[PDB]
Order: structure tokens, then sequence, then C-alpha cells
């Protein structure tokens, strides 16, 4: 079957953890939409424009990945995009109770959208965009957790 | 014995989950005070006035329920109201560590107030007011999680 | 109202933690039935008869407590005891998860039997029958965690 | 793409929860192998042959499901079945922790076998084979949690 | 060996829980730096100056404790201070997933800095500075959780 | 100061995870006692003598490590070894809960024996003796998770 999956998030910025997850998704699903939310939600270090461009570059090597931005309800977008699979990354440091809440709400909103939880490499299982941003903003080295293009952009952002 | 119990919260707005919990409480305790906190805590979608009126309507069918608003320390109000039972709803997606912290603090503040944790129906075990508000604010259908009166009020609020 | 509550468990043996919980229960409800399950699958250290005796003496000072043993389905025994409140203790977090399962199953078996979780004192928040037995198997001093009569029995049973 | 997925477990016995998960799997992948592990260390109630039979009938209505038993290393069996997706169900939180261990071990044993966690309906989020057996050992009504043929087998096995 | 340990935090204000942890640290390590972060992070009830002075007084009886303030990355300061041990208090109500995330990030940033988790007395295992501040700000008694000097300062702050 | 630390466990068998933890301990304290408990109730795969031998060789490269077996109460053995630091490893979250219980019990038995939790590398954060044995029972390759001598022993023991 030709499944269309959606992998939503703020990607602010996209990390090696995100790349790990989306790469794993492309191996089991025909088309993967990496959906970037225009979430002013607490000042996106990067803007949607930057957010999208960085993601497009970091996943350019992935043939069946499509980077697209969206506003408001993720489920409404997933429905319009005809996605039937919702990719969620599950870190060792994940808020499981929250993921359950989100998945059940998304199922209520769009039952035809099935939540699929993927696990990243042990290497990226203990980090997050906010932690990375916080560390970088406070003069810490986060080179190891980001694609080269994102690393360069981050330095420009904090300079 | 004639126990007086208090069921505190922001009820912003009251949901079917809250109704579930308070209804279960009225079956084991003589008088249940549904206490609504005037918690400006991050802009109450609804005002205390609205908050109270909506709750009064949603629990009007419950004979031994009294909806009352209060400000500042919940324990101080519970003490003045002569409550000896503190109702706490325990969702499957609850922050247990937080509930423990809260209960122990409340016990220090008022040892004569006993924390009672009740469990809602599987139906409401994965939702919360903030999630409901967030989904509704972003164009999602939350009709299923609210009493009719609250549903109508919510639509007016977001229009 | 005069509610009848049941506090089921293996109580092998009953500890100060159990005493703490049942005591809190007697202050909320008219009559409390401390129900000891045979639990053959657990290969209890003490026989049902022994555990019943131990608990009886350990709770003799509590006028409205009744100790009874049972091998039936807890739900059926609860219904037959005319109990409408099911008491459970919440100390540690992985207990909560297991407790929700039994609670939802028990609600399925007897919907009018309302689950009520109570929280023990900080003093007994880290003990369990199995841990006390483990320490006692190695001759460690567990006098602080058990009722006088239970400690003697545990000592005599292990030597 | 035509992916082959494997859904391993002890299935002692298979429950509606398992049915829920495998069903969600058949809607995402072309072929699903419901693999029943011998699991001698668990001292299963039903023999491998019995569990296989039970599952076969319980999933007969699902065209792209295949039930097979195995005593090999799950990873090796997966490779030999030509599966590239490993299905796992996430109901409760302590499962998630244990699941990450097996997932990371299995990824170490077969890196191309991608772990996929699915979430069951709220309806079966609190049941397990062991709990159903426990209730059944006490003659409790478990018809609601098992496929018709499994319930009969469970009844006949316990009397 | 002569180990130099660092115990970082906002100490806003320092509580009996903090005193408990730092006291335990001084018993196993030669020199303990109680590092106070100048974290404007959501309006420090107390200023760094106040924060430091209160801590110095509350730990004056501890000979090998040095109270020092720092800004930005904790790891950068720890490195400059030549610390090889990082003290983290682990409460029963701790965000473990967060502690893991933090520890792994700190290990990436400074591998020569080893994270050591200490456990406070049952007495302080269910509280935190934010909860204490919130309760006090809302007219609750928090005398029991603070050193006398902090208690006096807190009352002045809220008057 | 010259502290003596004890790292107790069943070590059945000792894994790279254990090696990771004890190694971190030797860098903080002068002398470390890796204490292997008989743990008859666990029905260990290897005898105490075997586990001691295995650990001795597995930690021979660590000058300040001492391997000893014991069947006494861990607290008493710690006191008799003149240890004032109790080393424990924290990998997964349900371990933390169980660890707090033993820690509080051990503090009750020997208040001057301070509990110290260390965190293993991401590399060994998902392994355990039981999981390695489980994989090995099915002939899976576990060379990556065990010291050379332990792997041989495990291979020879299972065939
Ligand atoms: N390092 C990672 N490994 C695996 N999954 C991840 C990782 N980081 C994020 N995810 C997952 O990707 C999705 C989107 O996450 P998001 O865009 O918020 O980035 P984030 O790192 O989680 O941000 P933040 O640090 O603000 O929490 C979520 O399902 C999340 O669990
Ligand atoms: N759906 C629900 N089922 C059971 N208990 C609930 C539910 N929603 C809230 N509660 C409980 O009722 C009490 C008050 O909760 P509150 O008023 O904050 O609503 P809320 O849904 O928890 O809000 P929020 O989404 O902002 O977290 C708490 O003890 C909470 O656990
Ligand atoms: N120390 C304690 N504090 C609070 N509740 C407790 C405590 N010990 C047991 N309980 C609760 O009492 C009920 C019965 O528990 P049980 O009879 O199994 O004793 P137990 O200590 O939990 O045994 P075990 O060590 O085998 O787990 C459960 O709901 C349990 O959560
Ligand atoms: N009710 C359920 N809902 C969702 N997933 C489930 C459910 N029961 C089992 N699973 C999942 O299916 C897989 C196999 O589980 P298993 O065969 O052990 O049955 P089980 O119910 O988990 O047994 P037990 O009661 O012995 O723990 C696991 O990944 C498990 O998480
Ligand atoms: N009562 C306590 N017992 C043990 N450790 C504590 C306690 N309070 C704080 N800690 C630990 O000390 C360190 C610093 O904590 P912090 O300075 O943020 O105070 P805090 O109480 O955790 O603040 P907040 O209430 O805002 O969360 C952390 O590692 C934290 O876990
Ligand atoms: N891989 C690991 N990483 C970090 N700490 C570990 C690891 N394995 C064990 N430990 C810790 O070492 C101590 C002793 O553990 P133990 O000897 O039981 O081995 P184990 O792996 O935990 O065994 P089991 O598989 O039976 O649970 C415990 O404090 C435990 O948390
Ligand atoms: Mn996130
Ligand atoms: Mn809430
Ligand atoms: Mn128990
Ligand atoms: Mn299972
Ligand atoms: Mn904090
Ligand atoms: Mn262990």
């Amino acid at each position: 079957m030709q499944k269309r999956a959606i992998y939503p998030g703020t990607f602010d910025p996209i990390t090696n953890g995100h790349i790990d997850i989306v790469t794993r998704a492309t191996q089991m699903f025909d088309h993967v939409i990496l959906a970037i939310a225009a979430s002013p939600s607490k000042k996106p270090m990067f803007t949607l424009e930057e957010r999208v461009a960085l993601a497009q570059q970091a996943t350019a090597h992935l043939g069946n990945v499509e980077v697209v931005g969206f506003s408001d309800l993720m489920a409404n977008f997933a429905r319009n995009q005809h996605a039937t699979v919702l990719i969620r990354g599950l870190r060792a440091v994940a808020d499981f109770e929250y993921e359950m809440q989100l998945a059940h709400m998304n199922r209520h909103l769009m039952p035809e959208l099935e939540s699929v939880f993927l696990m990243p490499s042990k290497e990226w299982s203990f980090i997050s965009s906010s932690l990375v941003k916080e560390v970088a903003r406070h003069q810490g080295d986060v080179t190891h957790f980001l694609p080269e293009n994102v690393h360069q952009a981050l330095m420009a952002k904090l300079a």
C-alpha cells in the first residue's frame, strides 16, 4: 500500500534527532510530509521561513520527504493532506503521559489518522530543541546535535 | 457521618471529566463544595463569574453540590468551609509526582483535610481543560468533552 | 450518610503503612472492612488465618474496622459485604499505574463500587510488605515499620 | 511499498487489546505476522499450539494477518520472516520503559527491523493477559475483554 | 583524593531541602561550591545578592562549603572552578526524565564533570522552592521548610 | 578525604553497564567495594563464587576496586566494610522508584551510609543482566554488552 505519513512539529530548529526520526519514517512509508507549525508559541528562535529552509536542506538527501509549513490544528492539515499516519518521535526523556493525551485527542479529531511512535538512536534519545537552544543561548557547544546547515544558522542567530 | 468535601480547581471551563469526578464524589460524601479559584493564572479564558455560572448549570441536577468561588490559598478556604475531604481527580495522564507534592503540602497546611483521589471514566481519562481550550482555539472539535451549556459558551468566547 | 468501605490486600504481613491508610479511612467512613485476600499465587509468608489474626490485633484500637479474609473475586466480596467504597493506598508511582488497571477492572465488575486512593504519611511512603520481609530475612531491624504483634510474629516466623 | 510487519508476544491468551493493535497494523502494512513466542520462562497457561489456534481463529476475519509460533530469538525469527517492521503496543507507562530496552536490543540484533509502537483504544488501555486470567481464576466475567473463542477456551481451561 | 564538587541552582530561596543536600555532600567531598545562578528566569523573588547572602548564612556552620554566584552555562563555570563532581538533589517528586536529559547534556559539555545524585530526608522529599514561594505568596505557612534567616527574609519580601 | 564506597548488587552476571558505574565510582572515591549479594531468592544463573570470580577478572584493570561476596544484610556488610558511600546506578525510571525505597530503608539501618546514584553512558542505558541472559538463552549475540571473560562464561553456561 501507498501510505502518506505526516511528521509534525515546530522544528525550531530541526536537530539530528528529527533527522533520525524522519529518516526511519521514509523507510516504511511511501511519502512523508515533514510538517512545520507556524507556532509563535513562545518566540520561535527561527521564523517559519528559516525553519522550512533549514529542514529542506537537512532532508534534501531524502527522496520521499516533503517539507511544508502549516498553521492551526495539525489534524486539520493532516486531513487536507490526506495523511493516514502520524509520526511521533519517542525519546527516553519523553513526556509519555502527554503523548498519550495528544494521540487520543488526535484520534478523536481524526480517527483515520493513526499515531505511530518511532524511537531514535540512543545518541539522540536524551535531547530536545528547547534544551539545545537554551544551552547554545548560554554559550554551550551544541554542534554535535545539529546538521551542519543548522549549526551555521544558529551561530548567526546568536551573534 | 456527615462529611463535607471540597473539590477545588480553576474550571476554565468545566468539562465532562470534572462532572464525572464531582458526580462520583456526591455519591460518597454528604456535601460537596465545587470550589472555583479566581486564578488569573495565565488569563482564564472565562472569568470567575462565567466560570461559576457554567459550573452551576452543569451541576444543577446534583442536589448536594455547592458551587463557590474563592481566592488565594485553597487550604485556607477549605478550613473556613469546614471541609475535611479534598477531592482530586486522577487521570491516566496525570502528573502524579505533582499530585503527591500538592497533597503533602496541603496536609502540612491543614492536616484535618484528607486528600481523596478519584478516578474518572476511561472516557475522560486522557483530557484536560488546557488541551480542550488549545484544540478549540485552533479550530478543533471539542463538543464531546463539554456539557452543552459550556459548549455554547465556548463558541461565543472564540467567535 | 453511612458508607461501608473495603480495604483489600494481601497484608503479608500488615505494616504501619497499612495501618496509616486504614486509619485515614475510618475517619471518612462509618465502617471499614479490611479484607485479606488468600492470594495463593503470591505464596504468602503467613497463612490467611495468620494474617487475619495479625491484622485483627493490629487494628483492635480502631472501633469501626472489621478484618475478614476472602478467596473470592474482590468485586463479588465487596458487593456481598455491601461496600460501595474501595480503599487503595498510593505510595510510589508504578503502583498508581497498576492501581488504575485493577480499579477499571473492578469498576467493570461492580460499577457502584467507587475507587478511593489515599496517600500515606511521608514516614511510610517507601515501605512495603515485601521490603520489610526482605530486610527481616537478613535479620535487619524492622521494629519501626510494624505493629508490635506483627514484628514478634515476623521474628518468630524467621527463626 | 509492501512492508512485512511482525507483532510478537506471548499472547497467553490473546485479548481484545491485542486484536485492537494487530488490526491497526493491518491498515498500515500489507502483511502482518502475529508471532507467538513459546516463552517457557513465563509458564504460560496455554500451550504454544493452543495459543496459536486461539489467535488464528481470533484473527480469521483479518485477511492480511498470519499467525505463527516461534521459540527462536525474536530478531532472528523476524529476519527469517522477512519483516522490517516490529509492532509493539503501548498502553501503560512502565511498559514504555521495558519496551525501549527490548527495542534497543532488537535494533542491535537487527538494525533494519524498525520498531513501531501503536496505541490501543481507551477501551483496552487498562487490560492485560495476566489481569484477565487473574479475574477468570476467581470466576469473574471477562467476556468483554476477549474474542468469543478465547473466552470459551479460558472458561474450559479454568474448570 | 581531594574532590571539588559543585552544587548549582537558583536558590530562590534556599530551603531546608537544599541544606539537607549540601550537608550530605560535604560529608563525602572535600570542597563543595554552592553555586547560585543569576537566573532572571521568571523573576527571582530574591536577587542574586539576597540569594547569596541568605545561602551564606544558612550554610555558615558548614566549613567546606563555598557560596558563589555565576551567570550563563553552569558547565562553563564548573570547568573554571575545577569541579569534577556535580551534585543534583533527587526528590521523590523529581522530574527524572529531565534530570537524565540535563545530566547527559552536561556530560557532553564537560565529560570530566561527574553527575552525582543525592537523596534528601523523607522530610524534604516532596517540596520545592516554587511550591514554597507559591504557597507563601498565597498566604500559606511555609516556616517549616526554611532556615530561620530565610523565613524572616521571605516575610519581609511579601509584606 | 579517603572515602570507602560500596557498590552492591546481584551481578548475575556483571555487565558493561556495571563496569561503567563502578569505573565512575573509582574516579570519585579512594576505594570501591563491589559487593555481590548471594540473593538466593533470585535463583541466580551463576553461583556466588562464580559471580565473584567473573567480577574480579572483569575489574582487574581497576586498581582501587575490591570484589567481595556477602549474604548478610547489605547495611551491616557496608558498616563492617567501613564504607560510608553506597553506589547505585540509575538507567531507567522504574529503577529510581525502587531505588528510593532501598535507599530510605538502608538510611534507616545505617544513617551514615550515604546513597549516591550515578548515571551510565547512553550506550548501556538500556541493558540489564536479565535482558542479556534472555537474549543469550536464545543464542543472540551479546558480546557487545559483556566483559570478554563474562561472555565466555555465559556461552559455556548456556551450552
Ligand atoms: N531528539 C529527538 N529524538 C527523537 N524524537 C524527537 C527528538 N526531538 C524531538 N522529537 C520528537 O519530534 C516531535 C516534535 O518535537 P519538537 O519539534 O517539539 O522538537 P523538540 O525537540 O521536542 O522541542 P522542545 O526542546 O521545545 O521540546 C515530537 O514527537 C518529539 O517527541
Ligand atoms: N478529565 C478529567 N478527568 C479526571 N480528573 C480531571 C479531569 N480534568 C481535570 N481533572 C482533575 O480536577 C482537578 C482540577 O483540574 P483543572 O481545574 O486544572 O482542570 P484541568 O483539566 O486539570 O486543567 P488543565 O488542562 O489546565 O491542566 C484536578 O485534580 C484534576 O486532576
Ligand atoms: N506503605 C504503604 N503506604 C500506603 N499504601 C500502602 C502501603 N503498603 C501497601 N499499601 C497499599 O495497600 C494495598 C494492599 O497492598 P499489599 O497488601 O500488597 O501490601 P504491599 O505492601 O503493597 O505488598 P508488597 O510488598 O507484596 O507489594 C494496596 O492498594 C497498596 O498500594
Ligand atoms: N491491552 C493492550 N493494549 C495495547 N497493547 C497491548 C495490550 N496487551 C498487550 N499489548 C502489547 O502487545 C505486546 C505483547 O504483549 P503480551 O503478549 O505480553 O500480552 P500482555 O497482555 O502484555 O501479557 P501480560 O498480562 O503477561 O503482561 C506488547 O508489546 C504489549 O505492550
Ligand atoms: N527539597 C529538596 N530536596 C532535595 N533536593 C532538592 C530539593 N529542592 C531542590 N532540590 C534539588 O536542588 C537542585 C536545585 O533546585 P532549585 O534550585 O531549582 O530549587 P527547586 O526547589 O528545585 O526550585 P523549584 O520549586 O522552582 O522547582 C536540583 O537538583 C533539585 O532537584
Ligand atoms: N546497565 C546498567 N547501567 C547502570 N546501572 C546499572 C546497570 N545494570 C545495573 N545497574 C545498577 O547496578 C545495581 C545492581 O544491579 P543488578 O546487579 O541487579 O544488575 P541488574 O542489571 O540491575 O539485574 P537485573 O537484569 O536482574 O535487573 C543497581 O543499582 C542497578 O540499578
Ligand atoms: Mn517538544
Ligand atoms: Mn490541571
Ligand atoms: Mn502490593
Ligand atoms: Mn506483557
Ligand atoms: Mn527546580
Ligand atoms: Mn536489578
